[PDB]
């Protein structure tokens, strides 16, 4: 952390953060969500990290070069160490990226190596070549070299994500799935795991072997698993919580902005809220049905009437303010809602649905005040505007994500936040073979457009292709875009170091500090 001249620090440097839900895992290769990555940034550090404003910056690698954007060479700092005192080496990254690629690991982020185009990843994922053929090598203990199959000028931007953080081979091998228990885990971030009580708390303590430990100020941070945004706000105002999770409750937010304005942080956020349709299951495999649901949802009622927290009505998957997005707003988004209703009713009538044989399906959401209130409103809107019936179902976070991967669903509430600021961080998740494709959407036209983006060496051609990829997605109604999120949360006045400037919200507790209060 960089404490400004003249700030007086509190004697006690501890922090309590709400983290939305119980994490899926602490293993960097078994996680895919925001709650998981929030904890992962404090424990595992990859080649690069985001600085306090979000820019990709030196992590374990102090410096790097590229040759034609295809061969990337990372110079690892000599004093990078794990929490057991042993050196972090390039061999750790070799093992780790191979373990990520290996289909036996079944990482939800195996395709992150396809997004970066690391040599031989397609055959490794498909079981055609062993994971040891991946295009990564340690040239020595402090030099990691990555070979890609085509130029990727933004490749380094991907490297702050948890999936490309190192994992300790000796602990993994000796302890299997219990390697992340407090008695066994070994970490190389600013913190180490002290306690992990499922559905209660995760407590981290400063890691004295961290190479940048002298700049770490917070000695202990606790992450809570509270999925009720009302409860999070309540335990923040009670004094227990220093920073809420960034999902705000419909019940209290308006009150909160008038009662504690200076604690209500509202910043740009590269995330999109949408209803994910299971594209492989009838009758959601019919484009007319998917289009009807997309058009009959009234975004203005949701965004400005039921939620009203500063979100913007959405018409695409990739947020329009992503670096490199130059999207074309479709004609349906400019129409009146009445005009969207008739078209939707028209397509569902065309699809074979009637008053006596209506469309009825499940709407799955992860346990939450916010998601439940939005799903009830969406259910009412769809019933009123399109005559469709929905049965709401809540599931805890970890189970909810597995359901979506399994495809044991009809429609699910969903949110994707960028992992790097470039349109492919969204668009690659809709590729036919992506491990993050929970829409179960498979379009050869869409896949071709994205494949074409690294075959040109021109940013405008690339942007035009991302725009056309969004149009292909829209044309097929793969999803139901709802709104682009704002990053809204409460932060106590004594928490220093959180700018709100990073649109990816890649917070590191090593950058924060507690002001005397
Ligand atoms: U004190
Ligand atoms: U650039
Ligand atoms: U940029
Ligand atoms: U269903
Ligand atoms: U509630
Ligand atoms: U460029
Ligand atoms: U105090
Ligand atoms: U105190």
């Amino acid at each position: 952390a960089d404490v400004p001249a003249g700030v007086q620090l509190a004697d006690k440097q501890t922090l309590v953060r709400n983290n939305g839900s119980e994490v899926q895992s602490l293993d960097p290769h078994k996680i895919e969500g925001v709650p998981e990555s929030n904890v992962s940034r404090d424990l595992f550090e990859g080649l690069l990290i985001s600085d306090v404003e979000g820019h990709p910056s030196p992590g374990v690698a102090e410096k790097w070069e590229n040759k034609d954007f295809k061969v990337w060479t990372f110079h690892l700092r000599e004093n990078a160490k794990w929490s057991d005192g042993t050196p972090v080496t390039a061999h750790d990254f070799v093992y780790s990226w191979q373990r990520l690629a290996d289909p036996n690991t079944a990482s939800p982020y195996a395709s992150y190596l396809q997004y970066g185009h690391i040599a031989n990843i397609d055959d490794i994922i498909a079981g055609k070549k062993p994971a040891t053929d991946l295009g990564v090598k340690a040239l020595d203990d402090h030099t990691f070299e990555v070979t890609l199959s085509e130029p990727v000028p933004y490749f380094y931007k991907l490297l702050v994500h948890p999936s490309v953080s190192p994992v300790p081979k000796s602990a993994v091998e000796k302890f299997g799935d219990k390697w992340t228990q407090p008695a066994n885990i070994v970490t190389n971030g600013a913190y180490k795991l002290k306690n992990w009580v499922v559905n209660e708390r995760i407590v981290l303590e400063r890691n004295p072997q961290y190479w940048d430990n002298a700049k770490t100020v917070i000695n202990q941070v606790t992450y809570l698993p509270i999925s009720s945004e009302v409860t999070d706000v309540n335990r923040y105002r009670s004094g227990e919580i220093d920073m809420t999770y960034n999902n705000m409750p419909i019940e209290l937010f308006q009150k909160l902005k008038k009662e504690i304005p200076n604690e209500v942080r509202v910043d740009p956020y590269l995330c999109t809220y949408y209803y994910e349709i299971n594209n492989q299951k009838a009758p959601f495999n019919d484009v007319r049905v998917r289009t009807a649901l997309k058009l009959a949802l009234d975004r203005d009622i949701i965004v400005n009437k039921v939620k009203n927290q500063g979100d913007l009505p959405a018409y695409s998957y990739t947020p329009p303010y992503t670096d490199g997005a130059k999207l074309v707003e479709p004609e349906w988004f400019k129409w009146s809602q009445q005009k969207r209703n008739e078209e939707a009713k028209k397509l569902l009538a065309e699809a074979g649905f009637t008053a006596d044989k209506p469309l009825t399906f499940d709407l799955l959401y992860n346990t939450s005040d916010l998601h439940k209130k939005l799903a009830i409103a969406v259910a009412s809107i769809w019933k009123k505007n399109l005559g469709v019936n929905v049965n709401l179902e809540n599931q805890e976070w970890k189970t909810f994500l597995d359901t979506r991967h399994q495809g044991t669903f009809d429609v699910a509430r969903a949110g994707w936040c960028a992992d790097y600021n470039e349109p492919t961080s969204f668009l690659n998740t809709m590729l036919s073979d992506s491990s993050n494709n929970t829409a179960h959407y498979k379009s050869p036209a869409f896949d071709k457009l994205i494949a074409d983006t690294l075959k040109v060496a021109d940013d405008t051609q690339r942007s035009e292709l991302y725009a056309k990829a969004e149009q292909q997605l829209d044309k097929d109604s793969a999803i139901v875009p709802v709104y682009y999120y704002v990053n809204a949360r409460l932060v106590k006045p004594w928490v220093g170091g959180y700018t709100g400037k990073d649109p990816l919200d890649n917070i590191y507790v090593k950058n924060l500090y507690i002001i005397k209060h």
